[PDB]
């Protein structure tokens, strides 16, 4: 049982399967575990882990935000809110894990959360591409190979980009295009990337009260569910903004979803789900379902002979 053994799921899979066809736990501004205002946290926070621990929980696809803060650096972001670290500390903690599991791969979503610095020249886009998918430092860690679709064998030891940038000339990974990826806002919604290639399927009404926004999690779920197309890419976001008024915390609002969704994922049994992405990756709480051992353990394992 996969759940087990979070540190290493994805070496357990056949690694013939696309990553799209792999039920994925992800992290919703993963970076933002680093708050610890309590004021502030009731709304900017998402996550109580850092990184390498939220690896070690399960989680493969990291929602990364940044702010190029100078020509040569991206710092990690929650809107306007600093989040005290740059990408280049996201980078080292992927390739370490990376290398400690190398029969694992990260996905990484890549956004601009907030304009650059007065003094900055660069786009953003030129700023990651140069100074980080580019740079030396990281030479074999990001999926550089040229397949829009990639199986786990081709991308083990590595992070493949996920572009929320817009056009990029970068060539490997989800939206890896010049058109980037066209993101409808607080809406459920589908768009063709890489040059048609892949039909990217996303629910990401982050606005919604409860009962909505458990209604269009479960609505993208069972679209899953029945939909064996390797080409359809599925991100499913449980997560919603906070509110400054209706004020129930990131945190509350995750007690009640994660454990929800998990219990509708493990009735289910074994089907795709898709990525699906989660406040409070790895918080447990005694008597309710966990959302990132369910969507890991919802993973079909073919049973062959040794
Ligand atoms: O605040 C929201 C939220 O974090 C969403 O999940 C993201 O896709 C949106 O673009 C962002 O505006």
């Amino acid at each position: 049982s996969l759940s087990k053994s979070p540190e290493n799921w994805m070496s357990k899979l056949d690694d013939g399967k696309h990553l799209t066809e792999i039920n994925i736990p992800g992290s919703h501004d993963s970076g933002s575990f680093t708050l610890k205002d309590p004021v502030k946290s009731v709304w900017a926070k998402t996550q109580d882990k850092d990184y390498l621990t939220q690896m070690k929980s399960g989680v493969r696809f990291f929602d990364i935000r940044g702010r190029a803060s100078a020509d040569n650096m991206i710092s990690v972001h929650h809107g306007m809110v600093y989040l005290h670290h740059e990408l280049g500390k996201f980078l080292d903690d992927a390739k370490y894990y990376l290398s400690a599991y190398p029969n694992e791969t990260i996905v990484m979503s890549m956004k601009k959360d907030y304009d650059s610095d007065s003094k900055v020249t660069k786009t953003f886009e030129e700023i990651f591409r140069e100074y980080y998918y580019n740079n030396p430092q990281y030479q074999n860690l990001f999926y550089t190979g040229s397949n829009a679709n990639p199986t786990l064998k081709e991308t083990k030891g590595k992070i493949v980009l996920f572009n929320r940038m817009g056009g990029t000339y970068i060539k490997s990974g989800y939206g890896a295009d010049t058109s980037g990826i066209q993101w409808a806002d607080n809406a459920t919604f589908e768009t063709k990337i890489n040059n048609g290639s892949l039909n990217l399927k996303v629910q990401d009404e982050y606005k919604d009260y409860y009962d909505k926004k458990v209604e269009a999690v479960k609505n993208l779920l069972a679209k899953a569910k029945t939909d064996s197309n390797k080409d359809n890419v599925y991100v499913n976001f449980l997560s919603v903004a906070s509110g400054g008024s209706a004020f129930n915390s990131t945190y509350n609002y995750a007690s009640y979803i994660n454990p929800e969704i998990a219990k509708t994922i493990k009735a289910n049994g074994k089907a795709r789900t898709g990525w699906l992405i989660v406040d409070y990756a790895g918080y447990t709480w005694p008597g309710y379902d966990d959302i990132v051992s369910e969507i890991i353990d919802s993973n079909k394992l073919e049973h062959h002979h040794h």
